[PDB]
C-alpha cells in the first residue's frame, strides 16, 4: 500500500530514535503515522536513521526496509519478554534470542539507507557506533568496514546490553580487535546529536539542508521506591539507572539545541499522566505498553502540520 | 610571587574542570604547574573557566582570583570530609558547611573572569549553568541576572548535590522561579563541550582563536564489588554511579573531538595503576589522595611543551 514515490532533493532527512526498554510502543505509534502520512516505507524518505538500545531495534528494522506494522509485530513478539526477565542471565538470554530471531544473519552491507547503532565501549567508556557506509565516517576511512564486519544482531544486542543487569557483549571487529560493549544509552540514549554529527561533519551537509526528526518513548509518572522495592531487590540501583538515562536523554536534546539552533529539528516525546509503569528496565505489561501506541499517535497529531513541511 | 603580566590578544583561553569527588588533588597538581609556568594567577590568563561538582569548587575559587596553593588548602580542609560521610544527611550537611565556609556570601557579580558552574535540573533533567556575564548567554538576555542572583555557595553546593546520596538543593532565582537541582555530573561531569558552546556560540569566537585546557581527576583502578560491599550497603548503586559518571566524562570528550576537531584542545586525565581507591563518592583517605597531587604534576610534565604554546 506504501506506493507513494518522492523525487530527490539535496535535503538530508535524519531520523533519531531514543532507547527506552519496552516503551518504544510509543515510538512506533509516532512512526506509524509518519509512515501513513508519507505513503512510503520510511527508508525511502529518510537518508539516515540512528537508534540506541531498544530504539536501535526499530532503527535497524527501518534500515532493512521494514514497514512500521511489521516492526510492531516483531517488537511485540520479543521486546516485552526481555524486560519481563528478573535475572541477569535470563535477561541476557532473552536479548540474545531477540537479536538472532529478529535479524538472523543480516549485516550492515544489507541496509537500504544510512544507519548508526550506538553502543558503549566498556574499556574506553566512549561510544562505538556501528554504521553502514564509509561516507559517514569521520576518520580512519582506509580501514572502514560496514558495521565493523559485525552482524546487525550482535550490534543491536550490544546496543541493548544494559550491564550490570545484562552481561556485556563481546565483539570482534573485521580488523581483528576484540571489544566489550554495553548499552548505548549510557553515552547517547538520545542519539540525535550523534546523527547530526554524521550529517554535518561526515556528510558535509549544510545546516539549511538538514531535517531532523527525533522520536522518544514519551514521559510518564516516575515509579516511587515503594513500588520498586516490591519488584526489584536492587531498587536504588534500578532507580538510578532510570533517572540517569532520562537526564542523558533530555540533556542531550538541550545540548543539540544549544549547538545546532540553525538545524531544523522536531523532537516528539510528550508527557502523560498515565499509564503508571515500572522503569524502562522492568516494565513489560502489554496492557499498559499497548496504550502507548495511542499516545504516540496523539503526539504525531499535535505536530502533523510541521511534520508535513519537513518530510513533504 | 605571581607577578608575570601578559598582553591582550583575541584568543579565548578556556579552562574546563571535571568533577570527581575528593580526587581533584590530581587536578590541583596539574593546575599548580600551569600556574607556575605562567607566573600569574589563573584568572589573569584564562578568559573562561567551567567546573562541575567538586570541580566547580576549584573553578569558582579560580574565578574569584585565588592562587592554586590557596585552593589546595581549602580543598584539603573541606572536600575529604564531605566524602568521608556515610549517611545522606551527614553528606548534605558536610557539603552545606563547605559551601558557606569556603565561599561565604560571594556572588556571580564578584568573579574576575568568565565562569560556568554546571548543575542538573531535577524537573526538566536539563542543565542549569550558573554564569557571570550576559555576553555568554545564548538567549533570553533581557532577563539575564549573573548567577540567577544565586550565591556562589548555593550554585557550587547544587553542582555537587549527588542525589540520591545527597539531598537535592532548592534554589530561587532572581526572576522568582524555584528550582530543585542535583549534581552537574549527571549531564556534564566533563564540562568542556559546554564551555566550548559559550566560546563559539555565545562569544562568537572563531575556532582558530580558542585554546581549551580540560583537566580531569585522573583514571585509577576501579574498585571491585568485594571492597565496595564492605564500605557501602547500596554497593551496586554506588558502582553504577561511578561507572556512569566515567562514561559521561569520556564520551563527552569523544563528542567534543567529533564536533570540534578544529578547536585546539588539551585534555589532561592520565591513567595510573595506583592508588587503589573507593569510588569518587566514597574515597577520603588523605594518604591516598595526596599522592594524586604528584600524579597531576607528572601529567603536566608530559605535556609542558604544548601547554607553553597554548598559554604562552
Ligand atoms: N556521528 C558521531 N557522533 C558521535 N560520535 C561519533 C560519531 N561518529 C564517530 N564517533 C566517535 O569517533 C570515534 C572515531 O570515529 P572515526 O569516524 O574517525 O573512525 C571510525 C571509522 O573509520 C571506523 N568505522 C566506523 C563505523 C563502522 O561501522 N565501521 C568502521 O570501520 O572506526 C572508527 C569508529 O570507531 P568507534 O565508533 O568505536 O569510535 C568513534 C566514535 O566514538
Ligand atoms: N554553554 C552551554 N553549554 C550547554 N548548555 C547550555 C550552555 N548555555 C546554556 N545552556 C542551556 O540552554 C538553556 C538556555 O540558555 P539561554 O542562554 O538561551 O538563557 C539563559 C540566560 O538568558 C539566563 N541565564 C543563564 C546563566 C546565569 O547565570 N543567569 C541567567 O539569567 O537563563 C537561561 C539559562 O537557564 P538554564 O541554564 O537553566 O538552561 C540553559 C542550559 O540548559
Amino acid at each position: 500500500s506504501l506506493l507513494t514515490e518522492y523525487g530527490n532533493d539535496n535535503i538530508c532527512r535524519v531520523l533519531a530514535l531514543d532507547g527506552g526498554g519496552a516503551k518504544g510502543f510509543y515510538t512506533l505509534g509516532v512512526l506509524k503515522e509518519i509512515e501513513a502520512m508519507l505513503g512510503c516505507p520510511l527508508y525511502k524518505r529518510f537518508d539516515l536513521v540512528f537508534g540506541t538500545s531498544t530504539g536501535a531495534i526499530i532503527a535497524a528494522l527501518i534500515a532493512l526496509g521494514y514497514e512500521v506494522d511489521q516492526i510492531h509485530a516483531l517488537y511485540t513478539e520479543h521486546v516485552p519478554r526481555v524486560m519481563s526477565s528478573r535475572s541477569a542471565a535470563a535477561r541476557t538470554m532473552a536479548l540474545q534470542d531477540l537479536a538472532k530471531e529478529v535479524f538472523q544473519d543480516k549485516t550492515f552491507e544489507d541496509v537500504l539507507m544510512g544507519i548508526g547503532i550506538v553502543a558503549t565501549r566498556w574499556m574506553t567508556e566512549r561510544p562505538m557506533i556501528f554504521k553502514g557506509n564509509v561516507v559517514q565516517a569521520h576518520g580512519r576511512k582506509g580501514t572502514f568496514s560496514p558495521g565493523f564486519g559485525v552482524s546487525i544482531a550482535d550490534a543491536v544486542q550490544a546496543s541493548c546490553s544494559a550491564y550490570p543487569f545484562f552481561e556485556r557483549k563481546v565483539i570482534v571487529t573485521a580488523a581483528g580487535d576484540k571489544v566489550e560493549l554495553i548499552d548505548g544509552g549510557y553515552c547517547a540514549n538520545n542519539p540525535t546529536l550523534f546523527a547530526i554529527a554524521d550529517a554535518t561533519v561526515a556528510l558535509k551537509k549544510d545546516h539549511k539542508d538538514i531535517r531532523v526528526i527525533n522520536v522518544g518513548v514519551g514521559i510518564y509518572p516516575e515509579p516511587k521506591p515503594g513500588l520498586l522495592m516490591r519488584i526489584a531487590k536492587k531498587w536504588l540501583a534500578v532507580q538510578l539507572l532510570q533517572k540517569t538515562l532520562e537526564i542523558n536523554t533530555q540533556s542531550m536534546d538541550q545540548l543539540r539545541d544549544i549547538l545546532f539552533k540553525d538545524i531544523p529539528t522536531i523532537r516528539i516525546s510528550d508527557t502523560f499522566e498515565r499509564p503508571e509503569m515500572a522503569t524502562d528496565l522492568l516494565e513489560y505489561n502489554l496492557d499498559k505498553l499497548n496504550t502507548l501506541r495511542q499516545r504516540g499517535r496523539e503526539s504525531f497529531g499535535a505536530r502533523e502540520a510541521q511534520l508535513r513541511e519537513f518530510l513533504i
